[PDB]
């Protein structure tokens, strides 16, 4: 179980989750979003190494399943490979845990974490507003956005 | 504990699981930014094998033995519920590269460089030092790699 939680159920920091299974890296830069991309800007995603394989095996994510969104800055825009977009440094966490039991009355049994800092003891869980809203509408399976993450859907059976 | 299989020939066969190794950054060169045609089209998803990270947080270094794999894949599109940018689409190839001093002796750095036809072909095609050597050994910030565009290989070195 790669979760870690406080007595309110509340997510620790997750510690280690770039050794975790990389399912996919998108951009928004800052540049193409009106100067603030709301999540800026490369990011790169992370599953947690017990339910990725139960994903293997099942195409579901299971209780427990513990999923990390890193962000980081645009570093650069052209390189010896040619023009695009380069990471720079990081800059923060998303977080979004699937647990039935902790989590009965969120939609899809997900709880949301944001994270003040790195530094960050736990997460602060967020509103369904907040982020549950948008990923339930948009998002290709269980509020999980697969379409954008192409390494879960070929693990999947 | 090595990730590498190789052929006799030293011949680097085509890398199973590399999905499961260290990811170390991302990175995208899109076609359209690029005359229609990037040279590695077009998000770039690159990974090191577990037991070479393990060994790059003791040293910042890359060991005998190190396989690198840079997966390709496509722009699937270019506006999302996040904002505008790019999003990754399907899988395209893989390029990769295996540091063996006694393998390739006389390669710059000692890097092996593999381009590889399919995902069904059974082994890589080891490159000439002027496709792929030239350029890494002139701009990588170190050891042929581009860890300037490796977050995570730049926070984990001691
Ligand atoms: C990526 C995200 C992830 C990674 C898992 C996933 O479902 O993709 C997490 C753990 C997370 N966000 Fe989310 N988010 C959105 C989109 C389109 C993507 C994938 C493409 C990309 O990386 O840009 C996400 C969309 C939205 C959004 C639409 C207006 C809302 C408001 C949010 N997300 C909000 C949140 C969070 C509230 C602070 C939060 C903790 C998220 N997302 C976590
Ligand atoms: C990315 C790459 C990697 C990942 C390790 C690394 O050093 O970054 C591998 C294993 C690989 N390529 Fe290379 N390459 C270049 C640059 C700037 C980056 C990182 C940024 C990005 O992802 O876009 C690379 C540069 C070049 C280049 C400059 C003109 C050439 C000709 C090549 N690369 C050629 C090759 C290969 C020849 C077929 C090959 C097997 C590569 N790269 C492997």
């Amino acid at each position: 179980n790669y979760g870690s939680f406080t007595k309110e159920h509340v997510l620790l920091t997750p510690k280690g989750y770039r050794e975790w299974v990389f399912i996919g890296a998108s951009v928004t830069p800052n540049e193409l979003n009106d100067d603030k991309a709301a999540f800026p800007e490369f990011h790169n995603v992370y599953i947690d190494p017990t339910s990725w394989g139960h994903w293997k095996k099942t195409g579901e994510f299971r209780d427990g399943t513990v999923i990390v969104k890193e962000l980081a800055g645009v570093g650069s825009k052209a390189s010896p490979s040619g023009n695009g977009y380069f990471p720079g440094e990081f800059n923060g966490i998303e977080a979004m845990v699937k647990d039935s039991k902790r989590y009965p009355e969120r939609p899809g049994n997900w709880a949301f974490f944001g994270f003040e800092s790195y530094e960050a003891k736990q997460g602060i869980i967020q509103t369904d507003e907040t982020c549950a809203a948008c990923h339930k509408e948009h998002a290709a399976h269980d509020m999980v956005f697969t379409q954008f993450y192409p390494v879960l859907r070929a693990g999947k059976p």
